[PDB]
DNA sequence: CTGTGGCCGTGGTC
DNA sequence: GACCACGGCCAC
């Protein structure tokens, strides 16, 4: 099983390393075979004579090209001929593409752009994480000593926690009468003591959560304050931090460092994302949070360590839990893009469909396009039409069935064969013409990305149908998010055709699948409610909520089953109408936002406060029960009681810290923002106290007694002391609690007067 | 930073 | 007050 490529250089030359797990033992193959390249495009053939003779100087070294020769390929489907031009050294490339590209007779460069290892893999056929292969996995934790206002690493490390499928253990340098912790004498020894550990375990993959951020760097700095080598590699090497932007990334040559929190951050929808939030949303359970000034407080008295002990046991039993679970996603993934899992676990979905491309582009012999460069990017920021979105029949409806397309623009874009190398093609033999905007597409020859959607279908089907037999929630809940993985990756080729950086990018084509969408689902909406008696309640790009007023709802079911037999084979290809749900009472509160009930009693909500992270828990609260008197009980009268209770108790300061925080994230450097809303404000406010904030950082509020602008009211949420300054209920109840409920109440003829405490 | 459609609170213009 | 960009997050 191969697990990575990089490759060293030995003698001026490269050379490759694939890292490998076979029946058990650890590998390293080397490749010196292997030529860096990239293509040239010329006017006349006779010009490669003069394109040869380009050179760069880089270090003091003349660069060359090594070797040219003239390569059949397609491009966009259509026959061309290039130069390939190899290099002695893949950093030969960067430093002369640009001067070969600048020659007069070359037209065009391309593919100049892929990393070394990565080319590798691909040129190759290779695939990470194919086969039985069974891995050994290791997580890891730290507890630091930590005051408010010190530069990063300034405080020892305290213990360092570990666990895999064996133990779970604390090494710490202070005497924790616990059966788990080892004490030794040191934070030296603490450390040298971890690093053999991992040594001697050997594992294949170290799981952490945050340790791209926060954990690596930290043993970075105190293993140089100490005089320790941070010695992990297989290879004996340090760890090396990667740069990602405005993030980091750490590798740890040999192995696997798999770290959870981009792969939940994608995958889960959190209003914070602590390591307890994460726990308790995957696993259901309680996970106890000890803090920093509790750890602080501890460790310099020597009382009480033992929570701090057991805390950090527990993040690395956790983060090892958690690793445990989500791995078989990430491998998958893995092997479905054709790139290492430390990539495709940390990569933007467009680089992943990128990525894709490339590897299926070099089997098919099709040369890739390149990134637009700033003046084709700019020819690009024009918008299109997306999905229809009717406005909802508002009130309260019983019986209502939702009916939804299966996978639906992946689906338009495999039948109409919507690819740049069949737009407008040639003179074709059959075409499809997008309704509306009027895009043929030739539909002779299967298309680029046409051709390959087919089989992410059906692997996300066959993970679908293992999840809806699964019976163990635990089990069934992953294999959700593992089916939601592929269709968003499926998505993801539709919204590459509109990505403005896309290589493959069609804007044609993009809006042709809109239109598409457009054009069925209102063909649906018609036949529904002009020949089968329906009226369709709501509707959204591809699904629709509705119901035969005044039928019961075996009625409803029945004709609603009857409908997709009738409709299913009139549609070409793989569209498909689904029976998707039903629902013994629903109510529509806007477009995007509404609530229904199943047969068990389960509400659905949508795009409602209740679902929202940065709407305060007391007003999400509310909203719920509200939904549940109304949806579960249709006593409305007991919905606004609950309001009013809850209006009083903020009223009387009554409803704790806690349900009043805010949640929202900032997205964007501080200097960026040309309006400053509260937690824009409050974070600015941190940012000048010596407070590290970041794109992702999530802040956490609540607004004082006061007025003025919010954002002059409102502090960090660990910073409000209710002895010292109280909350504004004012605010809680006419900008929290009472919109969110009005919204509702408002169908049954109640106004925010009725809700209010006197 | 895969796409567009959309709700909604905040606070900057008059 | 009206007007209305800006920003955040959600439904597809
Ligand atoms: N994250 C997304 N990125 C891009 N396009 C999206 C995304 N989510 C939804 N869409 C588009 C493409 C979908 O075909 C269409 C309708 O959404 P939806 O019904 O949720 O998915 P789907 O039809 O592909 O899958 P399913 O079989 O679960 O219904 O909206
Ligand atoms: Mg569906
Ligand atoms: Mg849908
Ligand atoms: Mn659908």
């Amino acid at each position: 099983m191969i697990l990575d490529t990089d490759y060293i250089t030995e003698n001026g030359k490269p050379v490759i390393r694939v890292f490998k797990k076979e029946n058990g033992e650890f590998k390293i193959e080397y490749d010196r075979t292997f030529e860096p390249y990239f293509y040239a495009l010329l006017k006349d053939d006779s010009a490669i004579e003069d394109v040869k003779k380009v050179t760069a100087k880089r270090h003091g070294t003349v660069v060359k090209v090594k070797r040219a020769e003239k390569v059949q390929k397609k491009f966009l489907g259509r026959p061309i001929e290039v130069w390939k031009l190899y290099f002695n050294h893949p950093q030969d490339v960067p430093a002369i593409r640009d001067r070969i590209r600048a020659h007069p007779a070359v037209v065009d460069i391309y593919e100049y752009d892929i990393p070394f290892a990565k080319r590798y893999l691909i040129d190759k056929g290779l695939i990470p994480m194919e086969g039985d292969e069974e891995l050994t996995m290791l997580a890891f934790a730290i507890a630091t000593l930590y005051h408010e206002g010190e530069e990063f690493g300034t405080g020892p490390i305290l213990m360092i926690s570990y666990a895999d499928g064996s133990e779970a253990r604390v090494i710490t340098w202070k005497k924790i009468d616990l059966p788990y912790v080892d004490v030794v004498s040191t934070e030296k020894e603490m450390i040298k003591r971890f690093l053999r550990v991992v040594r001697e375990k050997d594992p294949d993959v170290l799981i952490t959560y945050n340790g791209d951020n926060f954990d690596f760097a930290y043993l970075k700095k105190r293993c140089e304050e100490l005089g320790i080598k941070f010695t992990l590699g297989r290879d004996g090497s340090e760890p090396k931090i990667q740069r990602m932007g405005d993030r980091f990334a750490v590798e740890v040559k040999g192995r696997i460092h798999f770290d959870l929190y981009p792969v939940i951050r994608r995958t889960i929808n959190l209003p914070t994302y602590t390591l307890e939030a994460v726990y308790e949303a995957v696993f259901g359970k309680p996970k106890e949070k000890v803090y920093a000034e509790e750890i602080a407080q501890a460790w310099e008295s020597g009382e009480g360590l033992e929570r701090v002990a057991r805390y950090s046991m527990e993040d690395a039993k956790v983060t090892y839990e958690l690793g445990r679970e989500f791995f078989p996603m990430e491998a998958q993934l893995s092997r479905l893009i054709g790139q290492s899992l430390w990539d495709v676990s940390r990569s933007s979905t467009g680089n992943l469909v990128e990525w894709f491309l490339l590897r299926k582009a070099y089997k098919r012999n099709e040369l890739a396009p390149n990134k637009p460069d700033e003046r084709e990017l700019a020819r690009r920021r024009g918008g299109y039409a997306g999905g229809y979105v009717k406005e909802p029949e508002r009130g309260l409806w019983d019986n209502i069935v939702y009916l939804d397309f299966r996978s639906l623009y992946p689906s338009i874009i495999i039948t109409h064969n919507v690819s740049p190398d069949t737009l407008n093609r040639e003179g074709c033999k059959e075409y499809d013409v997008a309704p509306e905007v009027g895009h043929k597409f030739c539909k002779d020859f299967p298309g680029f990305i046409p051709s390959l959607l087919g089989d992410l279908l059906e692997e996300r089907q066959k993970i679908k149908r293992k999840m809806k037999a699964t019976v163990d929630p635990l089990e069934k809940k992953l294999l959700d998010y593992r089916q939601r993985a592929i269709k968003i990756l499926a998505n993801s080729f539709y919204g590459y055709y509109g990505y403005a950086k896309a290589r493959w990018y069609c804007k044609e084509c993009a809006e042709s699948v809109t239109a598409w969408g457009r054009e069925y689902i209102e063909m649906v909406i018609r036949e529904l409610e002009e020949k089968f008696g329906f009226k369709v309640l709501y509707a959204d790009t591809d699904g629709l909520h509705a119901t035969i007023p005044g039928a019961d709802a075996e009625t409803v079911k029945k004709k609603a089953k009857e409908f997709l037999k009738y409709i299913n084979p009139k549609l070409p290809g793989l569209l498909e109408l689904e029976y998707e749900g039903f629902y013994v009472r629903g109510f529509f509160v806007t477009k995007k936002k509404y609530a229904v009930i199943d047969e068990e009693g389960k509400i659905t909500t949508r795009g409602l406060e209740i679902v929202r992270r940065d709407w305060s828990e007391i007003a999400k609260e509310t909203q719920a029960r509200v939904l549940e008197a109304i949806l579960k009980h249709g006593d409305v009268e007991e919905a606004v009681r609950i309001v009013k209770e809850v209006t009083e108790k903020l009223s009387k300061y009554e409803v704790p810290p806690e349900k009043l925080v805010i949640h929202e994230q900032i997205t964007r450097d501080l200097r960026d923002y040309k309006a400053t809303g509260p937690h824009v404000a409050v974070a600015k406010r941190l940012a000048a106290r010596g407070v590290k904030i970041r794109p992702g950082t999530v802040i956490s509020y609540i607004v004082l007694k006061g007025s003025g602008r919010i954002g002059d009211r409102a502090i960090p949420a660990d910073e409000f002391d209710p002895t010292k300054h109280r909350y504004d209920a004012e605010y809680y109840i006419e900008n929290q609690v009472l919109p969110a409920v009005e919204r509702i109440l408002k169908a049954f003829g109640y106004r925010k007067e009725d809700l209010r405490y006197q």
